[PDB]
C-alpha cells in the first residue's frame, strides 16, 4: 500500500510528540494488548508469525494495555510471563484459558495454579509475579500507553510515531500492510 491508501488521521493518528523508541537505530513496532480482549485474541496468529518475520531493521515489541482493573492483573501476568522467557503457546493458552474456559486468572495464585499445568514454574512465576522489578515494568508500560495516546487494543504503534488498529486499518491483514507501508515510510525518511 502507499500514501493514496490512507487519510493520516483516519487510518492511522501521527502522534505530536514523538515518543523515543525502545531500540535506537531501529524502526519500532509496538503491539498493545489485553489478553481479556476478543479481537486481541484473533488477532495473535495474525500478528505473531508477522512479527517474526521482520527485516533486521525492525525492532518488534509487546506491551500489555493497563486500562485498570483486571486489565492490569492481566497485563501484570503478561510481563511476568514475557520475563520468564516462555515459549509462545503459554500465552495461547492464557487466552483460551479466558475465551473458551471462561477462567478468570484474577490473582496471582490462580494464575501460577493455571500455568503450572502448562509448562510454566509456579515458584518462578510467583518470585517474578510479586518482584519490585515487575512493579516498575507496569509503570513504564502505562507511561508508554499514555503517551501514545491509546484508547483500546490491539492497538499497534510505528516508530513512536504512528497509532492505528484493526477498526482504523479496516481489517487484519490491512492492518500488517498498514504497518509495512509506515514502516517503509520511516525506512526511506532516513535514508534521504
Amino acid at each position: 500500500s502507499n500514501a493514496d491508501d490512507y487519510t493520516a488521521g483516519k487510518e492511522y493518528v501521527e502522534l505530536s510528540s514523538p515518543v523515543p523508541v525502545s531500540q535506537p537505530g531501529k524502526i519500532e513496532v509496538v503491539e498493545l494488548f489485553w489478553y481479556g480482549c476478543p479481537h486481541c485474541y484473533a488477532f495473535e496468529p495474525t500478528i505473531v508469525p508477522w512479527s517474526e518475520k521482520l527485516p533486521a531493521d525492525v525492532h518488534f515489541v509487546r506491551l500489555p494495555a493497563l486500562f485498570g482493573g483486571i486489565w492490569n492483573v492481566h497485563g501484570q501476568m503478561f510481563l511476568t510471563l514475557e520475563s520468564m522467557g516462555v515459549e509462545h503457546d503459554v500465552h495461547n493458552a492464557v487466552f483460551e484459558a479466558i475465551h473458551k474456559e471462561h477462567k478468570k486468572l484474577a490473582t496471582p495464585e490462580e494464575m501460577a495454579d493455571f500455568l503450572a499445568g502448562k509448562g510454566v514454574d509456579k515458584e518462578k512465576f510467583l518470585s517474578t509475579y510479586n518482584s519490585f522489578a515487575i512493579k516498575g515494568q507496569m509503570e513504564k508500560a502505562k507511561k508508554l500507553a499514555m503517551a501514545y495516546q491509546v484508547t483500546g487494543v490491539p492497538t499497534m504503534v510505528v516508530n513512536g510515531k504512528y497509532r492505528f488498529d484493526i477498526g482504523s486499518a479496516g481489517g487484519p491483514e490491512e492492518t500488517l500492510k498498514l504497518a509495512d507501508y509506515l514502516i517503509e515510510k520511516e525506512r526511506a525518511a532516513a535514508k534521504k
